């Protein structure tokens, strides 16, 4: 045989190019996943993820309760969270001086969010509504719009000069900064064959019912990054700005 990494009869080589820019070209196409992760940073350093995983469009929708510490995950809680103080916590937050609670300032009100799509998104259809503590998306329904497009926001995250995912990523510093989120992206559609046309509207239906969810918290930014991102070879952005993921057009 001809001898390895010297001529075009390595096909051991070509095979493994050609076995990752499957992977990547197959996530693209419309039988192809897109997927959305939304992270809550909590002042403990912890940090919440939920990801929804789903053919043609995916989303995610959270309740102000459902974004703080030990709301997903209250066995963890046990002799750090009253409960009961946290239910006023929330009558104190929905309506000022609606509640009879013992903090000033919940250390389980989320830090800052992160979202993140799969490089399978078009960016151009995201669509978030970020509401007030009642779910109301711009002070009064009679006013609001129920989305903005924030898709030019959004950041490459970039590994070997590939686009791996994509991120927007916004503080709540302050003691106002008290939110409801829902966020949603399409899978890319170079094509003109529309996936909710009258042929296949019913398989988008059946996409709704066959999207997965996962969620779950991790106690460090570093047990995400080794235990939830890099094992699964998702897309992620550190605190440092560093970017996480893998490579795949065209790549041994
Ligand atoms: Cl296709």
């Amino acid at each position: 045989a001809d001898v390895a990494g010297t001529s075009n009869r390595d096909f051991r080589g070509r095979e493994q190019r050609l076995f990752n820019s499957e992977q990547y070209n197959y996530n693209n196409s419309l039988n192809g996943e897109v997927s959305v992760w939304v992270y809550a940073y909590y002042s403990d350093g912890s940090v919440l993820v939920i990801n929804k995983n789903s053919q043609y469009k995916v989303g995610i929708s959270e309740t102000f309760k459902a974004l703080k510490e030990y709301y997903y995950d209250p066995e963890t809680g046990t002799w750090y969270n009253d409960s009961y103080d946290e239910y006023e916590v929330n009558q104190s937050i929905y309506y000022p001086n609606g509640g009879d609670a013992r903090k000033f300032h919940s250390n389980a009100k989320p830090r800052a969010i992160q979202i993140i799509f799969s490089p399978s998104v078009n960016v151009r259809t995201i669509k978030m509504a970020k509401g007030n503590a009642v779910s109301v998306p711009d002070e009064y329904l009679q006013r609001s719009h129920p989305w903005e497009a924030t898709g030019i926001k959004y950041r490459k995250i970039k590994r070997d000069g590939e686009i791996v995912g994509y991120s927007h990523y916004f503080e709540l510093p302050h003691e106002y900064n008290s939110i409801s989120l829902a966020v949603s992206g399409v899978h890319k559609n170079p094509s003109s064959y529309n996936v909710g046309s009258a042929h296949n509207v019913m398989d988008v239906f059946q996409s709704c019912d066959l999207a997965l969810r996962f969620c779950n918290r991790y106690w460090a930014e570093l047990e995400l990054v080794n235990h939830y991102i890099s094992p699964n070879a998702y897309p992620y952005l550190d605190i440092n700005n560093h970017s996480y993921g893998v490579a795949l057009s065209n790549r041994q």
